This record gives C-alpha cells, structure tokens and sequence, in this order.
C-alpha cells in the first residue's frame, strides 16, 4: 500500500549479532560513516532503546523514534507508535532506513524491500540478534570489502540485496 522504498540498514556479525548491552560490540567509525553517507537526506527509523542506546538526533534527517509510550519527546526527533503512523508520517518519502534494533526489525520486516547488510567477520559476544529471513526471491545486488585499518580493525563487507517478489 505505502508509496516508499522500505530499506534496512543493519551491521552484524557472523553468528547476526548486532548488540551487547545496549551496545554496538566493535568500534568501526568508517562502517558508520558508510551508514552516514548511504542515508543522507532520508529518513531514519528506530526503536526507543536504539534510539537511547545512539543518545543524541543525527543532523539532515528525519529521525523516527518507535515506542508504545504516547508521552515519550524528544527535542528534534519525530515519534511514532506503530508501523502505519510511520508509513504516515513517511507518506511522501522516496526511502527511509530502517536501522534497528531487533525488535524494530522484527515490525518492518514484512515490508523491506531493499538490505544494506555489513558483515563482519568475527564471533562477537552479544545479547541482540538480526533476525532471521527467508531469502527467496532476494537478489545480492553489491558487495564490497570495507575499510580494515588500525582505527577499523576488524575484516567486513558491504553488502546490498534487493527483493524481486
Ligand atoms: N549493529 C546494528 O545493525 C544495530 C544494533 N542495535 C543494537 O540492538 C539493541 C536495540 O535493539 P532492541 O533492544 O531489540 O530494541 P529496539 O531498538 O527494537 O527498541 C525496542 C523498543 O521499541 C519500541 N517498540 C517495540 N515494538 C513496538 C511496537 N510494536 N509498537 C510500538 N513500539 C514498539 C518499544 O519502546 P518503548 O519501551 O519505549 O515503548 C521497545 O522498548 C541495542 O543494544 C543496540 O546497540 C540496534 C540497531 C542496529
Ligand atoms: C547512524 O549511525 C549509527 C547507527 C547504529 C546502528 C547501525 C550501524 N551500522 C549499520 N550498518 N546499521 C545500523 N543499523 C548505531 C549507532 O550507535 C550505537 C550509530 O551512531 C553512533
């Protein structure tokens, strides 16, 4: 029904872990500034314990924080309480970035269309999961080594699968 290009953008590791604690468990500032640079200009839609765990709004875009709670603000950031008044507020949006955490993958997971999926090459201990999907009908489109570096130092990859339904 929604108009908008459903995409989720998702770091994790070789067993899906994406979280300990609140946390993303590695530190790779250029896996980040691949998610800065795939979502300007778009919508960013979260859970309130993604959002909480991230702290503070990210400048040039929308960002779109799911909770239960209908009292919940906060300062530059817009609120949503289900998936319809998300596809609502995004109603005239070209995309927006579904970027976690578990639970809110677990709601939109029926509409992606599109994956932004970094791999990293590591058994990280975590407590936060990518769920599982069924990948019939999904293509990989793009795959491509992420930086490795004394500031980056772990092995990842970049990549991109597109539904064909
Ligand atoms: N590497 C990666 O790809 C990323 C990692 N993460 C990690 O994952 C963890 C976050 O995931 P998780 O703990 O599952 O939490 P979420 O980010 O999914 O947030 C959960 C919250 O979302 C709200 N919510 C859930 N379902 C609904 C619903 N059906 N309707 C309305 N609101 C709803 C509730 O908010 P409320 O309680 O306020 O009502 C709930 O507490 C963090 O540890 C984070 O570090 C997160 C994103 C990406
Ligand atoms: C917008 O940048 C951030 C993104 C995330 C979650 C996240 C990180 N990487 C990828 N590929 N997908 C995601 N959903 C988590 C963050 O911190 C906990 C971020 O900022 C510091």
């Amino acid at each position: 029904h929604h108009h908008m290009r459903v995409s989720f953008m998702v770091a994790m590791d070789e067993n899906r872990v994406i979280g300990k604690d609140n946390n993303l468990p590695w530190r790779l500032p250029s896996e980040l500034q691949y998610v800065k640079k795939t979502t300007m200009g778009h919508p960013l839609i979260m859970g309130r314990k993604n959002y909480e765990a991230i702290g503070r709004p990210l400048p040039g875009r929308r960002n779109i924080i799911v909770t239960r709670n209908e009292g919940y603000h906060v300062e530059g950031c817009e609120v949503a309480h289900s998936v319809e008044e998300v596809f609502e507020l995004c109603k005239n949006e070209e995309e927006i970035f579904i970027i976690g955490g578990a639970q809110i993958y677990d709601l939109f997971l029926p509409y992606v269309d599109k994956l932004y999926i970094t791999k990293i090459h590591h058994a990280f201990e975590g407590d936060t999961f990518f769920p599982e999907m069924d990948m019939t009908n999904w293509k990989e489109v793009f795959v491509e080594k992420g930086l490795t570096d004394e500031k980056n130092p772990y092995t990842y990859y970049y990549h991109v699968y597109e539904k064909q339904q």
